[PDB]
């Protein structure tokens, strides 16, 4: 009587569907712009989707994270001090706590654009900011960008990849949950930059983030409802570049 | 200087807490009253904790799930047919598409609790339901009891444990995440009876449902916090049982 429910959507069908956002928002910003050498902070799973796509638009990609060209960090401020690499367009994608304004002031990109981690108004994580510490160096000298998404109407504490699946997918079970005949929805997540940077399980990565969004435990077939459910809520997402 | 903060309480802590409610009622209930045979229908996991302690009010306890002695449904039939087994008191604890009442009617029991599974008013659920038409057959011959436990000024749409665990903790990963300096809470959950029973993996339940209840992206110490707001969702969880 009682039936269990799978969604077909799955978490990373979530992260892509942002990450899909977020880098139409950079292309329409880079819209008709040229570049030899592509540089992106961040870490990589988060920053794939785009250096994959910029990387039509570019001879060289550079994806550099504290763990297409992979790097850490440290290979790179080699590579930049010997003179190996120096990128037309920088993309910084670190957010709270990522790549110094003092290490951004080395380089002299045609294009800068910085991702702002500020979501709905918190005076910690407003505090922690600086954004447009970053882009101080290069106003006026270069075009410099500010990647901004929010969700319409919702609250989320930043614009991270990783905290707008959790709350899109967290958000979408407790809609589902409502639904007629619905005893309950569970969202299944996992913080998987622990299972892959602390316990080093490429494995246990792959199989948790490809689980399905939601599980369900419902009287009636709710799925096409639940996709649906899924869907708005992502659409609810928002991304765009503020041009400084 | 971001943070990540897994909470103390662990999933089994949660539903171990609910189950506590649960039975606390039905110690109340029974008011210190000692039987020669108990029996309760259920499945073993959400079921178990009221089992262990009724067995000391009891010379025996039989906990039978549709899978002190634990039997399945059949074995615990033959043994009913063979006359080895005649309880005086009957927990009724399967809910939506449990134990049929034509089943329930050939015991005599001199307390008999069944549990009721609704929750917030759902048409589906509430049809389903038929909580009333186990308790008929004893009306007036036994002491006749119904299970009830809602979340207080809350949606739940059943009042099962998993449900109940599901909803408390999600509840408390939403209250988290509006904390200051936080970035995002996660809740750790996954559909467990799937992985036991379907699955056949013990090991990969007991490591699942062992998980910390949320995981905590954040700026500042917020683990105390953390405690007290799951705490606080535990307590808003009602138990109590209806004398008929």
């Amino acid at each position: 009587m009682v039936k269990t429910i799978d969604t077909k959507t799955r978490v990373v069908d979530v992260t892509n569907e942002i990450a899909k956002k977020k880098y139409q928002a950079i292309r329409d910003f880079l819209e008709g712009e040229e570049f030899k050498e592509v540089v992106i902070f961040g870490v990589y799973l988060w920053g794939n989707y785009t250096a994959q796509m910029l990387s039509k638009y570019a001879d060289k990609v550079y994806l550099v994270d504290i763990h297409i060209k992979f790097l850490n960090l440290n290979e790179f401020k080699l590579k930049f001090i010997r003179g190996e690499v120096n990128p037309d367009l920088i993309v910084d994608l670190t957010g709270l706590g990522g790549i110094e304004p003092e290490f951004l002031a080395k380089f002299n990109p045609k294009v800068f654009i910085v991702e702002d981690p500020k979501g709905v108004f918190d005076v910690d994580i407003y505090e922690a900011d600086n954004t447009y510490k970053r882009t101080a160096p290069f106003i006026e000298k270069a075009k410099v960008g500010v990647l901004k998404t929010y969700r319409k109407a919702r609250v989320s504490k930043t614009s991270g990849t990783m905290t707008l699946t959790i709350d899109t997918i967290v958000d979408a079970s407790r809609e589902i949950t409502s639904l007629d005949g619905v005893l309950y929805a569970i969202p299944n997540l996992r913080y998987y930059e622990g299972i892959l940077f602390h316990e080093n399980d490429i494995h246990k990565f792959l199989s948790e983030i490809s689980q399905p969004a939601i599980t369900i435990s419902t009287l009636n077939d709710v799925l096409d409802e639940a996709e649906e459910i899924l869907s708005n809520n992502i659409n609810l997402i928002y991304s765009f570049v503020e041009e400084l």
